[PDB]
């Protein structure tokens, strides 16, 4: 299981989404190296202009590539993979329900996701496209969910807003393996991300670079 | 126009408001002194109990009474006596919105503010319709910048409304002012307000004291 990540691994991410009746599809190609814990990805909105701003999609688009010094549920579940479901509540605004399957298809790692968006405001921060094009790092506390034989998590993302205010997204997360199963003691995952664009790509896109680690306490 | 404000000026304010299909009327009588920049006003809800808490109406219910070196920047006294139109859109965070239009001009010796207010999307059992806001108003600086296209003042600012449980209700104001007849560099207006009641008034009312200085 852990053996799979001892080198650069190719990554494919597919997102099929419906938000407030807006359908969009996002496809991503990239590499991930677990040893350094590095993600490099490029995302394309195949459907045309994204109905939602890119930073909101960042959390839902492979924590299996985290770098552990001296418990890795995500890598252990491989290659059968794990299922990740989230309910993301946007403060004073709509909500995301997502389900994803993260697993190996051949030599590459595939993330297949379905996202449904409800109750969003026309001319809210989300549908108004009022969020700043960046993502700010926070530690994520992970707990063992014995009932699902999986990890549970709760955290809030702070999205910067063009006017200078902040849009809060409250995340509830569950991950469970697909085959026959090892739950890790409490730990933090720290993800740091940079968002940029390719100058030669005419399509609506996001270039994402990530460093993912883990800690105790 | 500045000439009119050299003495105490009588003030009449009329508000026509519809919030969530609740219709109400507010009439205000008072005096204003531009020299000290002081407003004294009393407001009565003729229609009966107000559907919304009084502090939400404070912003909507005359900046021409601002108080010096920046006198050239005084857009409001300028447009006078023909007057100016003030339009606002106030969004209450996690809650409804006010869209307002007003005309501020001189009718005879008195200064008149006549306003139309429409309120939409408010929650029953929200701070606004629930009447959960504290009866006070807290000073805020307001950043004012010119607007060449409109020949007028635009401004944006946020009000913090105290909430009985100890939370805060945020109201973000977007403002545009345009003259009616035939501009100021960036500056802010600071207003301090006191809300009180006349003990002898059985009607729903607000007694308002204000100082504006720029």
């Amino acid at each position: 299981g852990e053996e799979l990540f001892t080198g650069v691994v190719p990554i494919l991410i597919e997102l099929d989404g419906d938000v407030n009746g807006h359908k969009f599809f996002v496809r991503g190609e990239g590499e991930g190296d677990a040893t350094i814990g590095k993600l490099s990805l490029k995302f394309i909105a195949t459907t045309g202009k994204l109905p939602v701003p890119w930073p909101t999609l960042v959390t839902t688009l492979v924590q299996a590539f985290s770098r552990y010094p001296d418990h890795d549920f995500f890598k252990s579940a491989m290659p059968e993979g794990y299922v990740q479901e989230r309910t993301i509540y946007f403060k004073c605004d709509g909500t995301y329900k997502t389900r994803a399957e993260v697993k190996f298809e051949g030599d590459t790692l595939v993330n297949r996701i379905e996202l449904k968006g409800i109750d969003f405001k026309e001319d809210g921060n989300i549908l108004g496209h009022k969020l700043e094009y960046n993502f700010n790092s926070h530690k994520v506390y992970i707990t063992a969910d014995k009932q699902n034989n999986g990890i549970k998590a709760n955290f809030t993302i702070r999205h910067n807003v063009e006017d200078g205010s902040v849009q809060l997204a409250d995340h509830y997360q569950q991950n469970t393996p697909i085959g026959d199963g090892d739950l890790p003691d409490d730990h933090y995952l720290s993800t740091q991300t940079i968002l940029s664009k390719d100058l030669n790509e005419k399509r609506d896109h996001m270039v994402l670079l990530e460093y993912v680690t883990a800690a105790g306490i």
